[PDB]
């Protein structure tokens, strides 16, 4: 683990200049395509893609688990529904399965702690039946995330080598957004009433308690926010750590990852504050519509491509933003030259 | 004209009350997947689509067309390119054209006004070797105007013949921000300091002249706000009604019109003005860089799906969000159903 963190590639200078010159000699006034060439750039920086913005096969892994702290009463949905969704998953039915299939990713469900007996085709790396309840207590043992970390950071790397270049990364996890609200405020600094959310469709007078919870959780296990793997452990999930291990995994690979919604906003500050250089293989996708969505994103310093006040998850933000990631290879490599019309601008 | 104005439908509340209530019904808390079901709604109100979120082909139109403003030193870029690029147009090697391509979508160049000699393999609806120059006198006469509505109104629905359900618009003209701020200025009585943008990379010093030119303009012409095809045929260009037809015409045929950035921005203004009925059927696609931007879209009472910083024109943006359209039929014709799963939320 300490190797692998230690391993993660940094982006390439050499590929990204040569990219941005390339860019620069496009048919169209140099930077007009704004974010999509620096996106493209981006990409051309990172070493598991050859020294160019690419993209071969792409994968959403959607990360599946029960939270001991739904019986807070902070989540309205029926706790069931983990176990039903992620067998939903296996027919593709569900809202990221129907976007994959429209980018042309695969999806691919893994139970890391699921509440109910093992579902037939869904990938078994279950840590428990469900976590620990952050209000009175820890998730779980930091030898348990630190085991989950290792153990799905190397599946996402395997699947880099069977031609995977750009991953997405989901969940699924009835009361979830509750310890993402923690762990956000806990790497912000920011009070849980500002970054607690309805998450599905909680009624506003139950907010309340879910900002208590909360509270009580931090006081409780007194995270230390300079350690991304304390805050994960004590007041995450097994969901949230399968997350964060994506983009460890697709990291040290030296590939890309786009983030969903705000569960993986969490995810994304832990690893970040776990492994600085991971920072520059995340790319956003969309602006989730619970309410800590904002300052979860500045402190990633991220600005998202699309604005559609989603707000479901399972990794359905990043499905569709692929096409985004697509078209900027498809600009880099099938536009026509300038110098080639003879146009020359100033 | 007239005749075609007054034929528009109005959309089929029947057949967007069936949709909510079906998007209501799938695999995911209701309205989780925001803006998404709302466009989902939006489709299926439009009658050339048959009740439901569907579409059929695409087809990005870019109308062309030179500005005798450019006289006046509002851009940078050689005249010649307007020429230039739409010959490229036809070679597939431009941004929109790499972009459609991505999106499966058909590039349709037409010349509604380019200086110089005819372009083989562009549809030709020539009004003029480029429009009077705005700033000591009108774009055209209010006959022109009128006339290439008509033209290019009835050349859009007539794609709707051949299988075309959902329409792109976009254009090429050197100078064109030029005539589009001075449109926005008047349509939302904003001054022109505040609408004015750098257009292709006109340098910060150039600013001023840009908005003497534009203040110019409106003072010479007195262009009427409230008379949409007084202000085209004014202070416009062929380009810019070109667009506005096309707006026209898939509304009258029912169908949904993506824009594209600034330009398309202020011939959508005008078709509001000309025909209110027309709004339903517009779709934002992105939020132009152009400084003038939002003022424009509050006016539209728009709130563009992607923020990509993009400046190119071209229909590029219009291209880019086509998927966006395509996931929206997706998540309603392919999603599960709660019922199905025996999931039963408050
Ligand atoms: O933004 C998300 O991903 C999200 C928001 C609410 C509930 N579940 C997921
Ligand atoms: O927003 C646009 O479409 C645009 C902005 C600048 C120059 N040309 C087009
Ligand atoms: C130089 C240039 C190229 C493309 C375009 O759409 C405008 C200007
Ligand atoms: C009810 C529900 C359905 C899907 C999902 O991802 C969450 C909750």
């Amino acid at each position: 683990l300490h190797a692998l963190l230690r391993d993660i590639p940094a982006p390439d200078a050499e590929a990204m200049a040569r990219t941005q010159q390339h860019i620069d000699g496009l048919l169209k006034p140099p930077g007009s395509l704004g974010r999509l060439e620096t996106l493209a750039v981006q990409l051309a920086g990172m070493p598991g893609l050859n020294g160019t913005p690419q993209v071969g096969e792409k994968a959403v892994l959607v990360m599946c688990a029960d939270h001991g702290v739904w019986d807070e009463g902070v989540a309205v949905s029926p706790k069931i529904v983990t176990a039903i969704q992620a067998a939903n998953m296996t027919r593709g039915t569900t809202g990221v399965c129907v976007l994959a299939a429209q980018a042309g990713a695969k999806v691919h469900v893994i139970d890391v702690g699921i509440d109910a007996e093992p579902i037939p085709g869904v990938v078994n790396m279950r840590v428990a039946r469900g976590c620990g309840n952050i209000a009175v207590g820890p998730a779980m043992s930091r030898l348990q995330a630190e085991a989950l970390l290792l153990e799905v950071s190397r599946y996402t790397c395997d699947l880099a080598q069977r031609g995977v270049t750009l991953f997405g990364v989901g969940e699924l996890g009835m009361a979830n957004t509750t310890p993402a609200a923690a762990m956000v405020s806990v790497f912000t600094g920011s009070d849980a009433k500002e970054v607690v959310g309805i998450g599905a469709n909680l009624p506003p007078s139950r907010i309340d308690n879910k900002v208590d919870v909360v509270r009580r959780a931090i006081a409780i296990n007194q995270p230390n926010p300079r350690d991304g793997i304390d805050v994960l452990s004590k007041v995450g999930g097994f969901d949230l750590v399968g997350m964060t291990g994506v983009m460890l995994g697709a990291a040290r690979c030296g590939l890309p990852v786009l983030l969903d919604g705000f569960l993986s906003y969490s995810a994304a500050l832990a690893a970040c504050q776990i492994a600085p250089a991971v920072r520059p293989y995340l790319i956003p996708s969309h602006f989730s519509a619970e309410k800590g969505a904002r300052i979860a994103l500045a402190h990633l310093s991220m600005e998202p491509y699309l604005h559609m006040a989603m707000r479901l998850g399972e990794g359905s933000g990043a499905a569709l933003a692929m096409p985004i990631v697509e078209a900027a290879c498809a600009m880099f490599h099938n536009m026509g030259e300038l110098a080639a019309s003879n146009i020359v601008l100033p």
